[PDB]
């Protein structure tokens, strides 16, 4: 429970290289999935609504476990934690992200 909780986010977080866990109607979510759907991402990118969810309190202790912070969005690109979305904001300003990407082959 505890464990599957677990396990069902690593798999989140494994099976895509860009993993986004994002609430309903979340403004912060909603601008850092379109600034990464920009870098026309879709094709390897999962967004998982944990509000949805019965257990979105636990989803969200793990991902503070694993991040630092429970807030959504929650943004892992190749399992390596981004952040939330000003840490996407900054990396994106400071080319961080395109190099981030450039290096997973994701843009040309």
């Amino acid at each position: 429970t505890s464990e599957a909780v677990k396990k069902w986010v690593n798999k989140i977080i494994e099976e895509n290289i860009i993993a986004v866990f994002a609430k309903t109607e979340c403004p912060y979510c909603i601008k850092a999935i379109s600034i990464l759907k920009g870098y026309n991402l879709n094709s390897h990118m999962h967004v998982e609504n944990i509000e949805k969810n019965p257990d979105m309190a636990n989803i969200q202790a793990y991902l503070k476990e694993l991040t630092g912070k429970s807030s959504v969005p929650r943004i892992f690109i190749n399992k390596d934690v981004v952040g939330g979305c000003d840490d996407l904001v900054k990396e994106n300003d400071e080319g961080k992200l395109k190099e981030r990407l450039q290096k997973l082959g994701l843009v040309n």
